[PDB]
């Protein structure tokens, strides 16, 4: 009747199979205490699938004004209607075009804005918050979430959740670009893939996706989820242990200098959110600094748990809708303390 869990990343990543199992914490807490990320599959089967479609967001919210980002060159597209984003999510012939006349790979910036998700989308808020895995950690009032219980000596997360909406990266050149560049968060996070859109028009794009996963260092069991079970892959993540953050900063200072950037010796390339670690940079991190990460493919309905302090980057394989909630576990509270 389905096994409790399996392993990815050759034994280094816990994958829980039943999102609402009351005994998940017993397997989870040992991996979490060691500063590892955790994957939980099957959250899509708990949700009302009609609430998470791109066509519904366009119909209900299409007249709101927003900014977009061109993922290929970081150009900002200012003050457009949110339908201009949603109507091109899966239909390539409807996307905003760059000067070269190609359809753009776009990210929708800060939408819903700030802490407004609950007010703007109360039925979505309920559906997500009631079906989050590890609820004693992840609910606003969970017994193991210290977010509402800490004094001002700790950086507290904003009221969530936050939605992350972007097209898939397409070409061989796109393999070196991030959807979200390398950064870290002082809080813990759970990120849920609630919808994956595989386009039509330039549909037949299956093969660059396989080369991206393979070159991305994905394990053999992860490759079997496509070929054997035909699940929809959304996004390729690289996550690094919080303890390796300074070694990553040293690599990126050296590369910034090799590329003729002019940066003070103390500047923080992870906080700048300006780098994506491509195959060349990931190999250099392993070979020159001794640092190994976790390469994670987030499929429809996968919840990725990212530990406080852990540097991480995201590369969309197809068009994705992700919803994330921040929390403060007792295992990782040291990462948000304002002294020493
Ligand atoms: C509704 C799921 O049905 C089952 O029979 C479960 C499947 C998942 N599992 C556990 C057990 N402990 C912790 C976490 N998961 C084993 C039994
Ligand atoms: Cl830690
Ligand atoms: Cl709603
Ligand atoms: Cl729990
Ligand atoms: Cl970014
Ligand atoms: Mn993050």
């Amino acid at each position: 009747s389905m096994t409790s869990h399996s392993w990815l990343c050759d034994g280094r990543l816990l994958c829980l199979h039943d999102p609402s199992n009351k005994n998940n914490w017993k397997i989870f807490r040992e991996c979490w205490k060691q500063g590892q990320p955790v994957l939980v599959s099957g959250v899509h089967k708990k949700l009302k699938s009609e609430l998470w479609k791109p066509e519904a967001f366009s119909q209900e919210f299409g007249d709101q004004d927003v900014d977009l980002v061109n993922c290929r060159n970081c150009a900002i597209i200012s003050d457009v209607k949110v339908r201009d984003f949603w109507d091109g999510f899966e239909i390539i012939c409807k996307r905003l075009r760059s000067e070269d006349g190609q359809p753009m790979v776009l990210k929708l910036k800060d939408w819903p804005p700030g802490e407004d998700f609950r007010d703007m989308m109360p039925t979505r808020f309920e559906d997500l918050m009631e079906n989050l895995p590890l609820p004693e950690y992840t609910k606003r009032d969970g017994r193991l979430n210290l977010a509402s219980r800490l004094p001002s000596y700790f950086v507290r997360p904003d009221l969530g959740p936050k939605m992350y909406n972007a097209y898939g990266l397409i070409t061989a050149e796109d393999r070196r670009v991030g959807t979200t560049n390398l950064h870290l968060d002082v809080s813990d996070a759970v990120n849920v893939m609630v919808y994956v859109g595989i386009p039509i028009g330039e549909g037949a794009h299956d093969e660059e996706v396989l080369k991206t996963i393979d070159e991305g260092d994905a394990d053999e069991v992860t490759k079997e989820r496509i070929h054997d079970h035909k699940e929809k892959p959304g996004a390729l993540w690289h996550i690094y242990a919080a303890k390796d953050a300074e070694k990553i900063r040293e690599l990126l200072r050296k590369v910034g200098e090799e590329q003729g950037q002019e940066n003070p010796p103390d500047h923080d390339p992870i906080h700048d959110q300006s780098w994506y670690l491509d195959q060349t940079l990931r190999k250099r991190l392993y070979e020159e600094y001794g640092v190994q990460g976790w390469a994670i493919v987030q499929f429809l309905g996968d919840a990725v748990f990212i530990p406080a302090g852990a540097p991480h980057q995201v590369h969309n394989l197809y068009s994705c809708i992700k919803v994330a909630e921040d929390f403060v576990s007792p295992e990782h509270v040291k990462h948000c303390f304002r002294l020493t």
